[PDB]
């Protein structure tokens, strides 16, 4: 089976050098965060988190839909798109929380806070909720880390696979063929990329070797009870019964269909109060095949919570 280009896409494209040339750069702790800011309304502030393979650059055409009601800031994680490197090497869930909520702090933030996540992404947003819960004033999420996997009831038996990635082979899968960036993400794109935009994805992770550790490090922090991280466990444990209790938090769920996993996720995110649960068409990088229907959709939400509180 193949895909086929958007014909239409060449004529908005982004490239890489375009997307990062309207990014900034600054220190954070003993590195650097490379983000995009949109600056204005900045009474607002919306900061959008992609997960595992991606970076900002996932963003590109979601974010001009939300820009003109509140000031959107989009970061490349630690080790990922542009961003500097960390200080030790490891890019574990908590390691990307300490440069994350440094970067925090340093951007003139406002009181709370609104919060868009995708992947590990939202498992970032919603452990910053949980341990600031006075700092949130909204959540959209989509094919998120939304509970542990304590059984087979909604998810697929994935333990055969989970078992590879955390292996001696899986990391020669990613360090050395880059699995995460070369097979998983194109797979999970309905449509075929743009050469350009592929590029854009693989830049980060062209050459071979440790610069790749972070697309390792993220799925070998799945919250499975048996054999997950305990650490990660009991944050995603922690963070998830307190999901199920913010009645007074809105939310807004983006369902991918066919998605990805979408059932257990979707029955996940149904746990949590106040959610406003829209759809569009994709599989998991929904970005990449309705970022203009995800924006409008974002952009109504937001507007919503800001007439709404007022
Ligand atoms: O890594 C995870 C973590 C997770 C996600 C959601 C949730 O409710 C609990 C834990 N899941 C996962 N589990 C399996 C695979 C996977 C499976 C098969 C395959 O060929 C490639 C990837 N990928 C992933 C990455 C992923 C999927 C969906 C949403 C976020 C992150």
């Amino acid at each position: 089976t193949s895909k086929v280009y958007d014909p239409e896409q060449r004529k908005r494209m982004i490239t890489g050098p375009q997307w990062w040339a309207r990014c900034k750069q600054m220190n954070v702790l003993d590195s650097f965060i490379n983000y995009y800011d949109s600056e204005k309304h900045a009474e607002n502030a919306v900061i959008f988190l992609h997960g595992n393979a991606t970076s900002s650059y996932l963003w590109r055409h979601v974010v001009p839909h939300i820009e003109p009601v509140a000031r959107c800031i989009i970061p490349d994680l630690i080790g990922m798109g542009k961003s500097g490197k960390s200080g030790n090497g490891s890019y574990r869930l908590l390691d990307h929380y300490k440069y994350l909520t440094a970067w925090f702090e340093l951007l003139n933030l406002p009181k709370k806070i609104i919060f868009v996540g995708h992947d590990f992404g939202a498992a970032l947003a919603f452990h910053y909720a949980y341990e600031h819960q006075d700092r949130i004033k909204a959540i959209v999420h989509m094919q998120s880390v939304v509970d542990v996997i304590e059984s087979w009831d909604e998810w697929p038996d994935i333990e055969e696979d989970i078992a590879l990635i955390k292996s001696e082979e899986g990391e020669k899968m990613v360090l050395e063929n880059n699995f995460f960036v070369e097979t998983v993400l194109p797979s999970k794109i309905m449509r075929k990329l743009e050469p350009e935009e592929f590029a854009a994805y693989l830049e980060p992770f062209k050459e071979k070797g440790e610069v790749r550790r972070p697309t390792l490090s993220w799925p070998r922090e799945i919250p499975l009870v048996k054999g997950g991280k305990p650490d990660v466990v009991q944050i995603v444990r922690n963070y998830n019964a307190y999901l199920r209790a913010s009645d007074d938090l809105p939310k807004l769920f983006i369902e991918s269909d066919p998605g990805f996993f979408s059932n257990a996720i979707v029955e996940g995110a149904k746990k949590f109060p106040n959610t406003e649960f829209v759809k569009v068409k994709g599989l998991h990088f929904l970005q990449e095949d309705a970022p203009d229907e995800m924006g409008k959709y974002i952009k109504s939400f937001v507007e919503r919570v800001l007439k709404n509180e007022q």
